[PDB]
């Protein structure tokens, strides 16, 4: 896109407030923004706020999101699809035009572990490229294992094929396969989708603690097999939605979208794999590494 | 297949009658129509009844059936296999010569939503020439939720490849991947798998209606991550069994051959698309529309 | 790998016995072996113990393991990797050299049934050449069903690929997807990952007998749409947790590495074609069968 020649532009920070007990502000941009998603090779993604995956959005179940898109991209509409709400997509999930803005408010009523992403035609280009996301809305009353977990991190799926090639989105392997975390509490990592980064910079954890991952596999295509290595998932709630509670499963099958809270005990100090246990993926890039340390 | 040159057997209506109180005789015959899967791009299915899917049958739990298939190929023999039914496959899900016909006899003694299709070798071929569809079983007692529910319909997903080959359905990506809906009532779409009938006329609903729909991925071969915007499932029945209950989930994930019963609320008037989330395969046909009006 | 040229060791027995009410040795060797996994096509598979899949492991919920490896491979490393167990991956899981052994020790305190694989870098390429088998660990306090199951058996699923080819792993359809059985009790086959074996030489049962099934697809890299022809699952747990319990399922959605028990009725005598019902899958060798008799 002869419009997109040598835009990169600078990732903006998440803009959110509470303006009541039951209603959030968020901001958000689309840009155009160059990612390194494995060594050596640079992605100009289509994004939110110049990360892919998105910002991490955290809500309570029960909040009313007002939500806008500021749109940065000089020559492409773009817009703003969250799964965890009850809207009109024709009304509410509707383009904004380059360098315009538009709001839109509707409710996020169940809790979970959502995607969200750009809802352009054609959006498996938007959601290829990049624009994809989670929204976390947590649950009312908790989950009934809160008290036994003592640490937690998010943890998203994500796939890149060869830059912006329909061809390739619709009928070709992904070119890598990746995993990439998001913040919850000060101090925790802040990545995007990449072969790398959390391989050499795991997730930390002490040994003999309860792990919770807050899980999405974003796609755009692919499902996944979500294990990690020394381990099993003492508890599991499909989608985040506490009703949904398995035990003791080795691995969580998501579909594309599909989220989970996962929670799981390390047992022993050493480095824990996290993997998609469809290796040719995780083969092409999506491994991630838990170091877990008697401090 | 030389015998199949120039012919286009009109749909024939799928015969049902109850003859007991826990019986019916269903008669349905195999037949080679053409199908418009995509606009301008005719496949000469290998179908029950004229349609692919095949039309909808529906029984009562504890129902037996007595099944007549009239084969009206003029050289491929047929079957019929119904994943609701326990039968003697060797005995009873036999194949019918052309210009014959079979009769079988069997129980449909569990509740849901099962795929059929024929069972006749190379399995693979008669399926991904269009040998599947539905078959509904409803819970003797019900579902928990159904007093909850203003409005029903069936939607159905499954695959095209290159005409009657092999190669292409063992190993290669699918041309198009599509939805239909086949009728419970009187008024009700009753459409063949294709990439345009379900955005073009969309199924209707009204502002604040709990929808339930009856869903299965037929394949043959892809996996279905099903989802409809701008809601999220309420509840959903995995296969259509009542105690296979989740709740809140964005995104089912359907195995080949599997069903389920979902119910969403629609809070706004809009078009609400419903998807699968693999969205390779939703760009190559799989985004039926729903269109929610005051009235 | 000029050093496996003309290699092809003998299948060696696996090695186990019990060392305490709460204790077992297993003890197994990484070997590789010439596997006939369709009619005319060798693969010179890289195996566990000359088997792929390996050789089936039954422990009880609340043992511990001490396993050891004997690396016959006269030039790759190997490892052993299971995923009943709670380890550390980089202490337990590691790597064995040619020629040498090493002793592991972890507790399998989940029932369930597990995937195991060789763990050693890279992990696509072990498994995707044999390194895979199932570790079944019995519930204390057994399955609910339990009193109802007449006759049980073990399937694995499992692909091949071109020889010893990462491209193809990584990249490529597989060329074969296959099923295996291995042996609970006496007089049980104990069979390969082949094209043919488990249709020429049918599991038996008895008519009206209830089936118990437990499963896993370790993949590499494949999910799998497990069913069997003309029944239903009357009792599904996923994992083989006993929490996570279907009823009435048409067809189980495994992920790469994921286990099920699965049981159902077969109600007539006949031959019961088994599946995945990703039918390019089973085109390509995953179709067992179950023959039914009187007596
Ligand atoms: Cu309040
Ligand atoms: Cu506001
Ligand atoms: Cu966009
Ligand atoms: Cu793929
Ligand atoms: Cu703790
Ligand atoms: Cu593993
Ligand atoms: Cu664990
Ligand atoms: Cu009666
Ligand atoms: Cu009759
Ligand atoms: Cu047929
Ligand atoms: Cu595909
Ligand atoms: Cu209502
Ligand atoms: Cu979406
Ligand atoms: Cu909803
Ligand atoms: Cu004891
Ligand atoms: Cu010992
Ligand atoms: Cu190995
Ligand atoms: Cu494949
Ligand atoms: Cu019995
Ligand atoms: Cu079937
Ligand atoms: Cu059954």
């Amino acid at each position: 896109i002869a419009a997109h020649k040598g835009v990169n532009q600078a990732p903006v920070p998440l803009k959110m407030e509470r303006v009541g007990p039951h209603d959030v502000h968020i901001e958000m941009t689309a840009q155009i923004t160059d990612i390194e998603i494995d060594k050596g090779k640079i992605y100009k993604a289509w994004t939110f706020n110049g990360q892919a995956p998105g910002p991490l959005v955290v809500v309570n179940e029960g909040d009313t999101i007002h939500f806008t898109l500021k749109n940065m991209d000089p020559v492409v509409p773009h817009s703003m699809d969250f799964h965890a709400v009850h809207a009109s997509p024709s009304k509410d999930f509707i383009d904004v035009m380059p360098n315009k803005s538009g709001t839109f408010t509707y409710p996020a009523n169940k809790p979970g572990v959502f995607m969200y992403h750009c809802g352009t035609k054609p959006v498996l280009q938007h959601i290829a490229n990049g624009m994809h996301g989670v929204i976390i809305v947590k649950p009312k009353n908790g989950y009934p294992t809160d008290k036994e977990v003592d640490r937690e991190y998010v943890l998203i799926q994500n796939e890149w094929y060869k830059y912006n090639d329909m061809n390739d989105f619709q009928n070709g392997v992904p070119s890598y396969v990746v995993f990439s975390s998001k913040a919850l509490k000060p101090g925790d990592p802040n990545t995007n989708g990449d072969t790398f980064t959390l391989k050499e910079k795991p997730l930390l954890a002490k040994v003999g603690e309860k792990i919770r991952l807050y899980i999405n596999n974003v796609g755009p295509n692919e499902v996944s097999s979500f294990h990690v290595v020394g381990t099993v998932f003492d508890d599991v709630y499909l989608d985040g939605n506490p009703n949904n509670h398995l035990q003791g499963m080795q691995t969580v099958m998501l579909p594309a979208s599909g989220g989970a809270v996962v929670e799981f005990t390390v047992t022993r100090p050493g480095t824990y794999p996290i993997v998609t246990h469809q290796f040719n993926h995780a083969q092409k890039g999506a491994v991630a590494m838990l170091k877990v340390t008697e401090t």
